[PDB]
């Protein structure tokens, strides 16, 4: 009979966390082939441990791409510029084992299971702990690259923890932890200091949650001290492996499929996108506050073995997740191809995905945010 | 208005399945380095592509092992052992890129699931999947089924009803590698006998798969060539595969190549272990429990307790929480001492999934805290 | 005093040795580059061990090469193309780490370089590495043609002649062929193939019966089994064969590689210059044995040192300082012109990373030419 | 009929230049194997290029050594720390491809030569003497602070006019470019080099009459050398085998010496021919004498032994007689090699840099001058 209050935790990275540079440099050779040959089929990964990128892989294109310099580029862009960060894009290793050799019918590339996810808690049908994580390293790199708050360095994490009521939704902001990288000039008093104000303060303001931050509210800046090196240095990271920052923070299921370093050909990403489409449009649609949809592919069949709506009973209109689902089937073509069609996905939009999330990302346009399939689904449902 | 039957998938891989042989790669340099020092910190990652295995992180050990033969061994035991299948643990390409001394933790989220729809506590879609997979590689390793090469996929779609329940396996689909002597029709006949109407004996879910089951053998036709070779493989890129299949959350940690001091891994077996333990005391039919830590707090930061409404004994999720925060210590140090985590166990955990595993003997299974569970809640 | 006799050894290997595979892969990314982009700018070294090739270095190019899959037809035209021969093109990991950003030119570096000629052979090469050179390239032929079975690539060849008191050869001593075989066959089956099919044709092939009398000691196979081959236990690095490239030690040596070198490199630009010196210094009657030292400032084009040595053989009462200063006349040492002057800007280096650079009969090399002996002979006022 | 004047060039480079870095590595990993068990097997290639170090072959051992440790000191100790000055030992890349009764036959085929020289009191040619000094004190110049704002990565080159006789005569040119900060320039490094590193070495090594009137001396001639060692010039074992040995004054058999254990006679063949010629000449049997020596695989003997005293040859002897008494004296066995020289120690990563022969520096068994007694006595001289 006694209670407790359940604690519900999302995170996010900033570009500079180890995992995260491989998928932005995975991404950046995906958009430098897309630029030149929108048909280029692309499953690059790559792999950074202290000194050394290695890129790996298979690519099917016309275009060519001076490979090392892109990654040279994207590592300066990220900050990471000296021996003194712990890695430089001007002199590290860059090493490339990549294979070059060997319409709405064509089959899946391969088998799987994919995941999309909208709620309308926030004005971008986001779930607010990643929102607010994905806030939070935006705005850490932010004040770093504008000099905002001096001293810092690329590789930071930041997670938050919601209380939630008995039904499953946010009541109050409890924990905030952020952890950056920063030079030996400042010290972690002088970041709490820093960030509390230029980071935290700023975001829940930015971000309107003021009414979730009243009280007391747990900050831990920096809490294991000291923060000098980051990035790849002492540590390693590989292209997706970190694919629920990627996608809703743990909020949503997920089938396991990397984004990063794949063409829109890749059902891991294309399908996945398709989802969050068809959540979003759920949802703003009103015949539901959260959805998430499961979508499931063989290899060499165009029409998905599988579909899965969840509402989590939020569902309006007297409608049952099954009747939303046929409105689904009859409104959506879950073809690979015809997702690639009418998302527009053969074009270099990618690399800005790579960092800060695939979704709810108010800073980009990109095609599976379209509410703009509202107006079908009501008709197909005979409502107003 | 119309409705739909509701349909959800989950899949598996064998062994061979080239971010498989990554995983494994890892867990076999990380159960080596266990049984020398218990005490051994490890952060390694595996890169399979072409030629190559790539291995590269960090130690912190006393231990001596000698990594290219162990590498080269765990690719002949899966079956690669030869030009002619792809990759051959023999003559294969290995780097090492392993930091043993600086010279110059506890944080992120975690799920746990358990569901009484088994005997074994998982979810049917992916207890099928895995049981797929598993069945797959023994038929090529006995013979049962010649002409086989290791790598491989399984999946599973159920149909189910309105209550989030399954209610009938509706989709199949095996793809595995094989020699050029035989070609899918031959897979097809062998597979649906000595794999799947096999599994369905062997799980008991004969009820589940009577009338019409669509079956895709090699649907997109031959797999000649497979594992590394035109196909990269990495550590940690199949967590849901490990996991419940997608039935449950996750938190995006992987497990393979990390000794048990990172929660990435402790925590995920302690919320299997606090998951299990809750449906075992009759409290849900089915508990997802999340755990979060903060940097330099032992006790942890956030835990979520949600039973999908499946609740019994009149108690609300946070009274289940409450119950769960006075019988279970989930600080890391105490997760470690009584799950007895510093053993080499954790290779055999590399594929066919951490949880439910009949076969295995894993400390995070154990229904061992049901009494006080229930004393901790004053029900009989 | 008790006498014995001199014995002078030169080795040769064939195209399947490690450290060949890697100056054959080298040269063959030069051809492809120089072949679309004759100005093309290339360092680029290869190494191998079990399992894969590594290619590092440096380029300046317009040219695009897909390099992955020229490393991969090089290694199955070697033969390497099965795990069961212990390295295979099709399968074998490729990683690639290559950086990709008129006469008076300076030299791109400092270094030393010699070239060799001697009338002894026909092809102007000492005769202990000119027959090592015949028993390796006769190695492979009888493979790839299979008029001896059961071979693999990987193969070393060992020629030691007797020496007479004025340092020339006297007769042939010890020969020694180590092959790749499939397990198959047996160091006694490879002795008699061997010893019919590659020594006892080659000695015909090179006319040097007269020279092959008496008892000669064969050595095949003498360590036993050689079934695993290539990089598999024996790493390979590009650079690592620079006295199988040139005159198999009978000649002195700067330490320049040739191989993964656009002819802007001294190292062999000027290696080339040296041999073609030599060449028309001996074919235009001015010794029987000629060796010549160039070196070079990096930023400067005339070299800062050349050396002329003919070792006694000095024809027409010339001491070498007068040889030389002929030398200096006919020939344009400034790398620019040695480039233009050869035509080095094609892609024909390929060819010249197994079986030697020097004395090639199969090839038709510019740094072979005895096209400057009129030009030595008037500059002496010789008739 | 005119007369040009001979002029024959040698060089060496510094411990900081990639190809050297690459030996040191080798020897560095060699040494540390020894150290733990003497009877190591070792055969290790390092490649090095922009921010990555690459150590690739095979060792049988029962000794455990930390490579990447052993990489990243060395790196440090050379001065290769900062990104600054093109590596860093403590953050580049550093991967790993390593597979784990006299009458023992040699590993392998091979010719070696060994030479020595009585024109200098190191038993070492000239020009190649000269280089190694140049290049060990431009190192030294900056280890040490007599020179600031010198980086690792150096060549130096020296060209000597020769008299008719082969023998030199003065001294040319002299090329040193070294690696710096971009403070210098050229102006400035060749004002200091000329006094701290030429002037110096010549009146070290009491080369002041060979070193008078105009000597041709060129510094950093190409202008700016700002980057070094690995980043765009990759290094490779073994690509600086006639800097290692004479300089090119000698012939060459091809074999490079380190990250090779003894058992490897590509190393023990040819230290065992230095350790002929210097005692040759040492016994006063000639002025300068070159040895080649060859082995088949499976065989102790070796198959070709030749001696070439250049008409320095003194006391009425031919080189086929001197090459007789070498045959009585000295057992080329590979494993009375090992044993005569007690090769089983860690002395080698001290050879990696700055040649391995006439190193009054080092103690090297070698250069012993142990042996002149028995060729007299076996040649029937006083
Ligand atoms: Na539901
Ligand atoms: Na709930
Ligand atoms: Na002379
Ligand atoms: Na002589």
């Amino acid at each position: 009979q006694p209670t407790a209050v359940r604690l519900f935790t999302s995170e996010s990275v900033t570009e500079g966390h180890p995992d995260k540079i491989c998928d932005a440099i995975s991404d950046t050779i995906l958009d430098a082939l897309l630029e030149k040959d929108p048909q280029s089929r692309v499953a690059v990964e790559t792999v950074v441990t202290t000194g050394i990128v290695h890129v790996v892989g298979e690519v099917r294109t016309s275009a060519y791409v001076a490979i090392p310099q892109l990654v040279r580029n994207k590592l300066i862009e990220i900050g990471f510029n000296s021996s003194e960060v712990g890695f430089d894009g001007r002199t590290c290793g860059v090493s490339v084992s990549i294979g070059e050799q060997s319409d709405d019918r064509a089959g899946a590339g391969d088998q799987g299971l994919m995941f999309g996810y909208a709620t309308n808690e926030t004005e971008e049908y986001m779930p607010l702990p990643i929102a607010l994580a994905h806030r939070l390293s935006r705005r850490l790199t932010q004040v770093r690259k504008e000099g905002i708050v001096p001293h810092l360095r690329p590789d930071g994490k930041t997670q938050v923890t919601f209380a939630y009521d008995a039904q499953d939704r946010p009541s109050h902001l409890d924990t905030v932890v952020i952890s950056t990288q920063h030079d030996p000039e400042v010290d972690r008093a002088w970041l709490e200091t820093q960030l509390r104000e230029h980071v935290i303060d700023w975001v829940i303001k930015d971000a309107g949650i003021e009414d979730l931050a009243t009280g007391e509210i747990t900050v831990l800046i920096n809490p294991s001290g000291s923060f000098i090196l980051g990035g790849p240095m002492g540590d390693a990271g590989l292209t997706g492996r970190k694919i629920i920052v990627d996608t809703y923070g743990g909020m949503a299921r997920h089938g396991g499929g990397a984004f990063s370093g794949k063409d829109p050909s890749k059902v891991d990403r294309s399908a996945a996108y398709a989802m969050r489409w068809v959540a979003k449009n759920i949802v703003a649609a009103g015949l539901a506050d959260r959805a998430e949809v499961q979508v499931a592919y063989a290899i060499g069949r165009a029409k998905p073995v599988g579909l899965y709506v969840e509402t989590f009973d939020t569902n309006k209109e007297g409608l049952s997740d099954e009747q939303i689902q046929a409105a689904v089937l009859e409104v959506f073509d879950l073809r690979p191809a015809a997702i690639i069609r009418e998302l527009d996905l053969l074009r270099p939009i990618y690399a800005d995905t790579a960092a800060y999330g695939h979704f709810g990302r108010t800073d980009l346009d990109l095609p599976w945010e379209a509410i703009d399939r509202v107006d079908e689904l009501r008709a197909a449902l005979k409502l107003a």
